[PDB]
């Protein structure tokens, strides 16, 4: 069904081999090699300007929208200034098991040399490493927590697109100028406001210059164009790129061209991801409505949305070799929000919502993450449509409950009107578009490794050493309640090592690594004259990535029913069994696995511990604030860390074997949800899903035959609405066969469009490692409920 | 009668040609050329270490103290990273008319030209240039004021030698380590403290490593040394440099080695000067007594004090070609304080004060400036000795009244015990040693130029632009009071412009240019974890250098006389008189010249205006605080700006002619004090000399025949004590023959040791330009009072 233009654009994205680009690396390295005493924030604006002035740019034949990250299709942009892993991990850059990257031409050496070696020891990531105390290094080694935003900028940019779409850069530039002219330096620290406004001005004029570069390219190409239809596309492009982003868009294409330009510019200034694109069906609606009444047909807009979506799919955010194994498929976590409600609470679904969903019906892209906002008065037509496409084309959208999200946000200090205008930076975490500086990556926390360390009263078998504290020798435990307290004591100590590292790191950013473009249109920054790292936003909070709950819940139900009720074994016998990885006593392993109930089967005796753990985690981290004064929130998600962190957790009492992967995110352990998906969501409702203010990341998988047709929607819609009626937040669907997934393993070339939801992002199954593929195939296939 | 060793050392300093050095310029430029995202304060510290690990060093055979700025005698260390003037003024650098410098090879181009080109547009001075508003540029151009600290660091450092000499660097390193260990980063700005302590550690361990380079070098020269006296010196030097500044010195020579290392380290980290050396006769006394008890003769200390004084006289602080002619001779303004009171108010003189004065009797060096602290209980021997030496030698103990300084410092928020430990950074401004961060260079202010603009109701005629405001039309002045109210409005306008620019600049240092070493032992910095620029000292205040006062006083007298009293002309006629430089009306200029009283002759009619003017400038600047929260204070001192600011002021009503030098500093104008030196100090008594906190700089010359014999060290007291009882602060004399200073121009190489006090600094007359020489020769010669 898709247009021929979109079929070629899609093909270029999906099939051009991704090549490492040296434009940015070369030009940034040359700018920072000019000695300077300019203040480092002004220097960084000026380095951004210099890079956008000299980098390569192309306009592909089929493109109606100007701009790519590179000067060729599928360029992979580099950040040797920020990323220290580009030194340690350099040799595997073009041999990865998750991220197919190639050099263009054995200018692998221009980068080995002239650049990565030149930066040795002086990258941002090298500064971040100096903030890690000696005791923390074993903690990081065995995977108790990770050191987030230590090789990326603070990322997670949420531009005020609702207002930017009406104003254009020149509005904010003039604001900074007006701010600058009435501002007095009375105190040394007042220079901060001067630097911030100036830097933001320099950077906004930089992007305008960048757009004018595409306009001139477009215009030269137009002069040599014989096809009248293309000649007109290019004169319209050149005209668009002289109008926008500097000025308000006049047309639907200009509005998309402004948002893309701004998105792209943010992507290139600093290493990082997770920037959102706002509520496209909302801020775009005046343009669709106007030009539609002018005669333009639905497909005019469809092709633009498709090119727009493909602009994002082409982007990369390369991470250290290790984050690329646990984040396989390279999530950008760049959301577009659809549906939800307006300020006054009435339905926000519109015609453009449907136009967009019908595009996804015809062509799905790995990114962006499409975030569909359910609410009680959601248009039923539109809701079921979104269900249709999640099952059919597969991949998107995930589904989100406005009533749960607005509760989280109000509990975080937002007003009702603000809460109604929420989106995501990251996997699933709610936030108020345009007015939040959400830190999605302080790091991850591994409750199960902490438990492992508690089962040995502070020593770690894996790396053999004392890294925790004495929470209590295991023989002294009278009850499940006694071991709960011993855990809470170990959890409290490690939660505080982690928050110390995270607070230190976010503070260091404030003295080394700005993000100017991402500040410009975050509400607060221009008004206060403070970039994001200097507390520019009115709202900061940090989500702790809690790597799973299922294994902890199950190993605690297993200890209660098998150690303290039925007394099948003391606890010293369990550590010996666990230490010895069940070598021999595999009869006993089956006792723990079958004789005690497992999470996700709507079994209150195991389900009671979900409430307990979410609560201790919330309580433990909430005795601190982050380095910008905001709360620490609970998020349950592992991405591929269930596998990678699992590799470092010995045998757990739930029956899980040493080094085997954990459950996936907040879902039950593989094989244990034997009672259908209404029971899985019923189990998650014992967490008190109004508590974790940055969400429970939930994966569900259905057999495509059983959820076929129109009654098949009714099954999915029921499972959904039942989740939401219990304050469920997020639900995420794969409608995929066990057999269909092995066919793509044996014959990847014939199944290069099966799109899987991994965690809070989607990826092409053939792009994923074989180890990660089998971990997605192990997921439970719900046959109904 | 001075030791052969001190004669040789003296010759090596006084006669080796200053040659521009490229170690710092080379090594620093090299370092800032390695790209780095490290924080710029940490980077500076590491830059500092790197330079100290690779600069050339050398040890003269006649030296017992290690360390020089260069690897040869009289090296001139360059600061291309800071000084913007190095580009625009490169060409004249080696053809200067009051500096006299030379390149060794064709390293003019070799390196130093190419190095400055590398830095082009990226020096600290370039960044400071951005802080000047458009409308301020004409004001700078015609010399209404000066952009202070725009090509230097905040400088003006004042180490806590009293404690340092007892603790060594290790004490402070360990205090940084302890504080770091306790410190939590709970807010982003808490990282400031981490960065401060770490940078101070790096910088102090760098100076220790540097000391070791000298130990290793001295040891090496010991073993090849065939003379057992010099061999023993070298082995002492080596043991010394393994001891200081890391640890508390144990000996007079070590205490001196420590002081010199610290001073020298500060001078090399960043451009600038005005660092004081403390009360040497005080903190050194325990070592002198213990070693004199042990049989060391006076001559042992006399030769260390001499070499130490020469170590400082060898130093350079190169300024731009403009400052290079208004500050002729390269003032370093590095004071050693002598005498004064102890904490309890008792006389602080001791044997070491005399030993020190005896050295100056025998050998005077241009720097350090020596400030003798007089007070009502001062030892009569010591005081009269100090006078003798000021007379029979390049006058160096200038004289300062403790009662007047302790009054200034009390009005500045200091305690009585604090104010007794006072010294100078700058020319004459009082501060509390170890506990003050005094800005001696916010910039100068030209009240006479402001007066010009007032006479033209806001216009500057030379440039024809209305750079000021509407003071009022001169044709409307009913009274001398009307003119005074007019000048006040103009003064307020330009004073606010000046303060705006100085405040912005001092803010600028706090985001670009640290002074780490000078922060280390400033009380407050290590305690608070703040370098000086981040408000580390408990006391910051800023002296506005007011370019003279005499011409203003005389002009207002001349106007009250000839315009308003005896109606010789009207205000419009006076203006035309002035706009034409008195052309064809020399009768009239003689009227204003002689029919109206002048300043410095104890005539109340004119002297009443000195109170009004000093009050107006104080009141006007007290509307504001500096950027660190401290007050602005008045410093009446022209330096040699009376020539270079003179050239931008038209004829004035006191009879001075367009382009003509102003009166020098806080003195009366050439020719006007005709009634003796005792009357000049009575005239300055109508200033109310308790009001200019930071002092009026007073120059007085005497005919050598008159004040000879003991009826000089009896008649000298005379004019001294009567200045002090009248609350006089500063009384600094030069006793040159006037016929001696003319013969010393025809035979330069024959009067190479003639040292004149030229505006709070002191220099050898055969090192000044002719224009600055013939102007120093127009100072009133007093034949007695
Ligand atoms: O690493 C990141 O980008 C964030 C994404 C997710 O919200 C949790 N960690
Ligand atoms: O320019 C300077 O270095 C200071 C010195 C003295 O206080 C007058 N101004």
């Amino acid at each position: 069904m898709i247009s021929k233009r979109i079929a070629r654009l899609s093909d270029k994205v999906r099939n051009t081999q991704p090549t490492i680009d040296l434009d940015r690396a070369r030009l940034i390295t040359e700018f920072y090699s000019r000695p300077s005493m300019d203040n480092y924030i002004l220097r960084r604006a000026k380095a951004f300007d210099y890079y956008l002035e000299n980098r390569e740019i192309f306009i592909d034949e089929d493109s109606q929208i100007a701009g790519h990250q590179g000067g060729c299709w599928e360029a992979v942009v580099m950040h040797p200034d920020v990323t220290k892993w580009l030194y340690d991990d350099f040799d595997t850059l073009d041999k990865r098991p998750s991220d197919n990257l190639a050099f263009r031409s054995a200018a692998a050496k221009e980068e080995l040399r002239q650049i990565v070696e030149t930066w040795k020891g002086q990258t941002f990531g090298d500064f971040a490493a100096t903030l890690v105390d000696e005791d923390m290094k074993p903690m990081l080694d065995v995977g108790i927590f990770t050191h987030g935003i230590s090789n990326q900028s603070t990322m997670n940019h949420s531009p005020d697109y609702d207002n930017l779409i009406k104003r254009g850069y020149r509005y904010y530039i003039d604001e900074c100028k007006e701010k600058l002219a009435e501002h007095q330096v009375n105190d040394v620290y007042d220079m901060e406001q001067q630097i911030a406004w100036k830097a933001m001005i320099i950077a906004m004029e930089a992007v305008i210059k960048f757009a004018h570069r595409y306009a001139d390219l477009a215009n030269k190409q137009a002069a040599e164009c014989i096809d009248p239809k293309r000649k007109e596309e290019l004169l319209i492009m050149a005209e668009n790129c002289r109008t926008v982003p500097e000025n308000p868009p006049k047309t639907f294409l200009q509005a998309t061209q402004l948002v893309w330009f701004n998105h792209l510019a943010i992507s290139l200034e600093a290493a990082g991801g997770d920037h959102n694109l706002g509520r496209y069906d909302q801020y775009m609606l005046p343009f669709f409505e106007k030009e539609t009444a002018e005669g333009k047909p639905e497909e005019y807009f469809a092709d633009i949305i498709h090119e727009f979506k493909l602009k994002v799919a082409e982007m990369w955010n390369i991470r250290c070799y290790n984050e690329s194994v646990a984040d396989p498929g390279n999530p950008l976590w760049m959301h577009i929000m659809l549906a939800g409600q307006l300020e006054n609470g009435k339905d926000a679904c519109n015609e453009l919502t449907n136009v967009f969903l019908r595009c996804m019906r015809d062509l799905q892209t790995d990114e962006p993450c499409i975030t569909f906002r359910f609410h009680p008065n959601i248009n039923e037509e539109t809701f079921r449509l979104a269900i249709e496409v999640a099952r059919d084309s597969g991949g998107h959208p995930a589904f989100y409950n406005d009533t749960a999200a607005i509760t989280y946000l109000l509990s975080l200090g937002f007003t009702l009107k603000e809460a109604r205008n929420w989106g995501i930076c990251g996997c699933i975490e709610p936030q108020v578009l345009g007015k939040t500086d959400f830190q999605s990556n302080p790091g991850y926390f591994n409750p199960l490794k902490v438990f492992d360390v508690m089962l040995h009263n502070g020593y770690d078998p894996v790396i053999g050493k004392k890294i925790g504290i004495e929470s209590g020798e295991v023989s002294s435990f009278t009850s499940i309640d006694d071991v709960m307290r011993a855990y809470e004591k170990q959890l409290d100590f490690f939660m505080e090592k982690f928050v110390t590292l995270a607070n230190r790191t976010l503070a260091g950013h404030a003295f080394t690594l700005p993000t100017i473009m991402g500040s410009c249109f975050s509400v607060g920054c221009v008004e206060k004259g403070k970039l994001l790292q200097q507390k520019g936003s009115d709202h900061h909070y940090s989500a702790v990535g809690v790597a799973g709950i299922a294994n902890m819940i199950d190993s605690f139900a297993a200890m209660e029913e098998c150690v303290f009720n039925k007394n099948y074994l003391t606890m010293e016998e369990l550590v010996r069994l666990l230490d010895t990885n069940f070598e021999g006593k595999e009869n006993m392993r089956q006792l723990l696995l079958n004789k005690a109930p497992k999470f996700g089967n709507d079994i209150e005796q195991v389900d009671k511990y979900s409430y307990w753990l979410i609560d201790a985690l919330d309580t433990s981290m909430k005795r601190f604030h982050d380095a910008q004064g905001g709360p620490y929130t609970v998020l349950v998600a592992t991405q591929a860390y269930n596998v990678e962190m699992g590799k470092n957790v010995g045998a757990t009492p739930d029956g899980r074997m040493a080094g085997t992967p954990l459950a996936d995110n907040a879902s039950p352990m593989v094989g244990m949800d034997v009672n259908g998906p209404t029971a899985v969501v019923n189990s998650l409702a014992c967490c008190d899903e109004l508590v974790p203010q940055s969400g429970l990341l939930l994966n569900q998988r259905f057999d495509p035959a059983v959820v076929a047709g129109e009654k098949g929607i009714d099954i999915i819609e029921s499972v959904f609405r039942a989740h939401f009626a219990q304050n469920g937040f997020h639900i995420q669907i794969n409608v995929l066969d066990d057999e269909t997934l092995r066919a793509a393993q044996k014959n990847p070339d014939d199944h290069r469009n099966i799109l899987v939801r991994v965690a809070g992002y989607s990826a092409y199954f053939v792009d994923l490692s074989e180890e990660i593929q089998n971990n997605i195939i192990e997921r439970t296939i719900q046959r109904g409920l």
